[PDB]
């Protein structure tokens, strides 16, 4: 059960020891399509790739490359896309896949600069007034609104596939204060963000599978989406003890590598597992508490 083994991983000092056991027993699948020579320039890292058999192929239409993953979570009924950071030559790419896939939402967790250094392109408009056409995979994006909170803000896009003139919308979530290789500031936060993804009808089983990505699609990317699918494997079984964590994490990690990429990101998502649990239970209370406690206004 998850919360007596907190205490116990807690009291030990055991966080690294059980990070690190679950990186040893973590699949290991090939990334030669990720690895041909034509696609170097569309992975941000060396290191990081997505799986062959997992891979999100593009449906345009010479080169079907992106480094992203479909994590499929049979068990819970729900699927993530996890992607890099689109870089510069790679956006037009990434919106082709959100139109092909039909994903409602895109969850950003990252800033496009971080430490100095530019960890994501800036693939969305900031302004109205000027909308971005991706000439190579024909569409064009444009800004229709957004809510700007304390840590994060959510956009509202239309997405226009110009060869037929379909538009849709998007909804934008961007985390804009989760380091890099660290955590939110509380479970508060952090559960706050998470149900106004979830409330805003973005994970429904009717559209494609939500967008997620930092700027590697791993580290925060694998701490948002082990959560979410903790919270609703326990919410469809009302049975907060019927969830393994750990087990969790490591069917996902079938799907995409080094899903969650620091101990105490492992630890951050038992605190907010547990906490998320109290909701998911029936103290509907404790959502408003979060919202305070987030200091969103
Ligand atoms: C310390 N790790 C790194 O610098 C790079 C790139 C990176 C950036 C930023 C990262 N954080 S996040 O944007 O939250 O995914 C993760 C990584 C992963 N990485 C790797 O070499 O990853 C493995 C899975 C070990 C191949
Ligand atoms: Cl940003
Ligand atoms: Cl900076
Ligand atoms: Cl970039
Ligand atoms: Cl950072
Ligand atoms: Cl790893
Ligand atoms: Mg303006």
């Amino acid at each position: 059960e998850m919360e007596k083994e907190f205490e116990q991983i807690d009291k030990s000092g055991s966080w690294a020891a059980i990070y690190q056991d679950i990186r040893h027993e973590a699949s290991d699948f090939p990334c030669r399509v990720a690895k041909l020579p034509k696609n170097k320039n569309r992975n941000r890292y060396r290191d990081v790739s997505p799986f062959d058999h997992s891979r999100i192929k593009l449906h345009q239409e010479d080169n079907d490359y992106i480094n992203a993953s479909l994590i499929k979570m049979e068990e819970a009924q729900r699927s993530y896309i996890l992607t890099q950071g689109p870089l510069p030559n790679t956006c037009g790419h990434f919106w082709e896949m959100v139109w092909e896939q039909k994903s409602r939402g895109v969850v950003m967790l990252n800033r496009v600069m971080e430490k100095g250094s530019l960890k994501c392109a800036q693939y969305w408009p900031q302004k109205e007034e000027k909308e971005m056409i991706f000439e190579d995979t024909n569409l064009k994006l444009t800004l229709i609104s957004e809510d700007i909170k304390s840590y994060y803000t959510v956009r509202q896009l239309e997405l226009e596939n110009l060869t037929t003139q379909e538009t849709r919308e998007i909804l934008h979530f961007h985390y804009t204060t989760w380091p890099d290789f660290g955590v939110p500031e509380s479970p508060a936060s952090f559960l706050n963000f998470l149900f106004k993804v979830r409330e805003s009808g973005s994970l429904s089983p009717e559209h494609g599978p939500v967008v997620v990505h930092c700027s590697a699609g791993i580290g925060r990317s694998g701490t948002f989406c082990l959560a979410d699918t903790c919270l609703l494997l326990m919410d469809k079984r009302k049975d907060p003890s019927s969830v393994d964590i750990k087990k969790v994490l490591l069917e996902m990690r079938k799907f995409r590598m080094g899903l969650i990429q620091t101990a105490d990101q492992l630890r951050f998502s038992y605190l907010a597992v547990i906490e998320g649990a109290k909701f998911i239970m029936g103290d509907s209370s404790v959502q408003d508490q979060w919202k305070e406690l987030s200091h969103e206004d």
